[PDB]
């Protein structure tokens, strides 16, 4: 019960920083909350599905911590299948495509949509990634929620309900729920719009042999009993020497220092001694996270592959509970599965129904877009409402409401006399997922290993090599992508003409 | 140990509702984190200010459960200072007035300020108090921030200015921070625009003598040993036939119900078993406090009076820390001082200053607003920052981002299982005030003796009798006021 460092949570970026610090030397203790590690990932296993990530599932290109953390560990990749065409379900219908966005053909709607993307990546671009509240414009853009701003740029409602659902899946909240700065980051310190929402070449590329809990798990395995399952921490008091931190079945452990791993919001199940700082304090009451069901339809077979869809479907509409799914059958081709989330408020409203009311509406949902009966003919379904779990908040991670992260932004990741913060969400790179995961875990360790005199500050940041198993292609433009007026500028140049 | 009832939190709500329950015979006990009772009302008192209220002050007229509590311990109130005039500080230059809003010369200003009162009293009477998610409009209202409705319905910058102002100070939280339907109902459960934001006949008129702190402080004196301070709760168990309630200080006391009588979002620093239910789990993470320091600047007289000015005073524009003050001068003339607020994102800007150079830009802005030197000599200071406070989370109390209070606002009083949720954000008049505190904690303990069997349900939910010493008038309206048309309506007829 003395050590050096207790990390408190045991999912990914606790697990990593856990990691480094053992390595490094030290004596590390993990107190994690739940009977399990892996905390936002969680791997269920059983005969009828023998694996299945109901939590955090994907890695990709440019995600190199996580690639390399896992490899190290012994696990491997393989890629998402998009082979055959992806789906957009629209006003009732389906129309399949290939690439990151549906193919729009009317001009002035093509010019709209062309320019929302292009306009979110150049408001990207000036906002820094380890400072957002440095952009030039930071106090207007988090002013706003991003369905205010979705009002002002989008010209058709094509584009705003295409924004609508991407903002809905990438961060599991509605549009007027987010700060635009806020999310505009969190796009922006993915690689942009096409890198995130992309499969292939992007953040849903691949998936773990085995699931990605495994992580954790083998973690926990090479730190032995170092790892204290069923410690949820209730209190830390720096007015000692030592730091004291105390479990609620009732033990104390000791420390030089402590790394705190949990989702920002869940600082507030700890009662701290001295109160923390009057800007953090309330920063813990003012970032809550998203919400999502996760939801897996199995099949005897993956019939959509025969009909040359590969499972993924963007669908709109209040009707359809899943706005997102990707095919989650076995690399081997067996336990064919849709994955599909439940998102935002149908998460809230759909959680009133039971598990088989869930199976029911989502099959009827598949079969109307993949045009096909045999998706009324499930075998096996698994799911989990993650609004539910105490020890996380919500899925995928933390989002902030207009005017936060401008006024309480700084300070995230800032210490607390001996108590540094990992956790995703205080990554600068794929914050929100397992590399923000890892990049926070290893850098809360190293800002202790400079603490303690044993690495210069210039060692706190490390650039992680490109993986040569996932290497990234760019994301490039066209010179018409680049340069096609958006509908106002069209407007303005109709106007000058006419002049 | 053992007791039928334990109520979490010591404020004026968890002590109504200890009071009520111990009252009708049950075995009740107060578990209080802090070394003190009274929660976000604090009063401290020195030889310098004799008593001063660092937190919540004040009370008025349509607030009858708060006046006849504090009447029942000993309590006595006295009238704020509003003999002489207010002013409005804007662009520099000090305009006094009368009345509940600064005077309009301009005929398109006129307009557009009196539309905007009389439109947010319009919008407030389609919310109903006790459900605001049911308004016909709530999702359409509740997914803008006020900052976006202000945007829409002013036509002039000095209206949205006025109105900014107005926001900051009722909710102590930027327009952009908060839900317009949200905003909405709060000031409509209030009594609408004109009491929330008045002192002669609204929520500013009285204060109590020797402080509002004495309500909690006299209801700990009745209640003895059943009030344990420093007993933060961090565990609640409802898995067995007794509720179990574990504190930090390694106690564990068993009863047949609990109260949780804290703000909502302080409901995380409680480990639940079994887990809450899914709506609630989230819901607490979604419910952020307002966040002000409250400041009272201390003078040899009230020296603002000889000069006809009341020392209500409401300072526009940024430069300005302060926002709004009231005369705090003790109701004998003696212990003159202004009460002022640092709202907001001020309060969190200013807060790295030091006590010394607050009350410097303080005296200055004082001396300017009120063109007096006298306002550069103070003789005492005391302050309060909330925004500080491990077991309040700021102050005045609760708001909701956009998109909350649809989403999740059912959730904030449902039981769950035997914990019932007092505290005045659970209020349906005047929530977010010590009134809102007495309502809730009152109907918390009724429904407690309702699930005992001890009254029948319509008796959970309890009309008051209206204050013989704090009577309320009527709020009016002109013909003018009512029929003049807003600056779209009047560009309709051109
Ligand atoms: C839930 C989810 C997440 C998710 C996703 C889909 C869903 C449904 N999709 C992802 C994806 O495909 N790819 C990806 O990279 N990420 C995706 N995510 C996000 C990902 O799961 C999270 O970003 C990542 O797992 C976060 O890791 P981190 O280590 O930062 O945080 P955590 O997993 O929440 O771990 C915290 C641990 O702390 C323990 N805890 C909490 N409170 C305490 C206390 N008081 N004491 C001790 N331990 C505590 C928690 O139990 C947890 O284990
Ligand atoms: C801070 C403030 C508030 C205020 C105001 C000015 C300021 C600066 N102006 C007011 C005014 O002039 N008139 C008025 O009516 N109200 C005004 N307010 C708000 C008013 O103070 C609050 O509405 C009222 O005091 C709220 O009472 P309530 O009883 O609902 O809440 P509380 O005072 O926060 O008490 C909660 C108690 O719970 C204890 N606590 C917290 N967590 C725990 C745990 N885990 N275990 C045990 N106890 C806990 C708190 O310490 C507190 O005593
Ligand atoms: C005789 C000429 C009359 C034509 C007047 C043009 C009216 C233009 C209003 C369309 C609003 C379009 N959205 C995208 C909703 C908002 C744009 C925001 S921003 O205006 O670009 O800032
Ligand atoms: C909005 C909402 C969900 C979306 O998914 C994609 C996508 N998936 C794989 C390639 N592009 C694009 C997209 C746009
Ligand atoms: C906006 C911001 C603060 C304000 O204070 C008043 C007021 N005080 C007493 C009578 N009216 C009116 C008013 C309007
Ligand atoms: O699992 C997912 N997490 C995501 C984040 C952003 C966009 C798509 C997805 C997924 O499909
Ligand atoms: O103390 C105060 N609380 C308030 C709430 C609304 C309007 C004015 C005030 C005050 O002056």
């Amino acid at each position: 019960n003395k050590c050096d460092v207790v990390v408190v949570g045991g999912g990914i970026s606790g697990m990593a920083a856990a990691k480094l610090l053992h390595d490094s030397g030290l004596n590390v203790v993990v107190l994690e909350a739940r009977d399990r590690v892996g905390g936002r990932t969680y791997t269920l296993r059983n005969q009828k599905v023998k694996y299945v990530d109901l939590g955090g599932s994907y890695v990709g290109p440019t995600q190199n911590r996580i690639l390399r953390l896992a490899k190290e560990l012994g696990l491997e990749t393989y890629k998402v299948n998009e082979v055959e065409r992806l789906i957009h379900h629209v006003k009732g219908k389906s129309y399949p495509f290939r690439g990151p966005f549906p193919p729009v053909w009317n001009p002035i709607t093509y010019l709209d949509h062309n320019n929302f993307w292009r306009t979110m990546d150049d408001m990207g671009r000036e906002i820094p990634s380890d400072a957002p509240w440095k952009a030039p414009l930071a106090e207007e853009w988090d002013n706003m929620t991003m369905k205010e701003l979705l009002d002002k740029l989008c010209w058709t409602e094509s584009a705003k309900q295409l924004a609508t659902l991407f903002v809905n899946l990438c961060v599991t909240a509605e549009t007027h729920e987010v700060s635009a700065l806020w999310f505009l980051w969190y796009v922006k310190q993915c690689g942009g719009t096409t890198r995130i929402i992309s499969t292939t070449n992007g953040g849903q590329e691949r998936k773990f042999v085995g699931g990605s809990g495994q992580v954790s798990e083998r973690i926990m395995d090479l730190l032995g009993d170092r790892v204290k399952l069923e410690r949820p921490v209730i209190y830390i008091d720096q007015t000692r020497e030592n730091v004291l931190v105390e479990t609620l079945n009732h033990e104390m452990y000791e420390a030089k220092y402590v790394i705190s791993a949990i989702p920002p919001t869940l600082g507030m199940k700890i009662h701290f001694n001295p109160p923390l700082p009057m800007m953090r304090n309330q920063m813990i009451t003012r970032v809550p996270l998203g919400s999502v069901i996760k939801c897996i339809v199995y099949y005897k077979e993956p019939f959509w592959r025969k009909k040359d869809y590969c499972g993924t479907m963007i669908i709109d509409g209040e009707e359809a509970p899943v706005a997102y799914t990707l095919d989650d059958t076995k690399p081997e081709g067996n336990y064919a599965a849709i994955m599909g989330f439940i998102l935002a408020h149908k998460a809230r409203k759909l959680a009133r129904l039971t598990k088989e009311e869930r199976l029911k509406k989502l099959c009827e949902l598949y079969a109307k877009v993949l045009g096909s009966l045999e998706a009324l003919e499930p075998v096996h379904y698994e799911e989990k409402n993650w609004c539910e779990e105490q020890y996380s908040g919500g899925c995928y991670t933390t989002y902030f409401p207009p005017g936060i992260l401008t006024q309480y932004g700084r300070v995230l990741r800032q210490p607390v006399d001996r108590i540094y913060f990992a956790g995703t969400e205080t990554a600068t790179h794929w914050s929100g997922y397992m590399e923000g995961a890892v990049e926070a875990g290893e850098r809360a360790a190293r800002e202790i290993l400079h603490a303690m005199g044993k690495i210069p500050e210039d060692e706190i940041w490390q650039s992680e090599p490109e993986s040569v198993d996932v290497p990234a292609q760019p994301i490039t433009t066209t010179f018409l992508e680049r340069h096609l007026p958006s509908v106002p500028g069209l407007l303005r140049l109709i106007g000058l003409t006419t002049i």
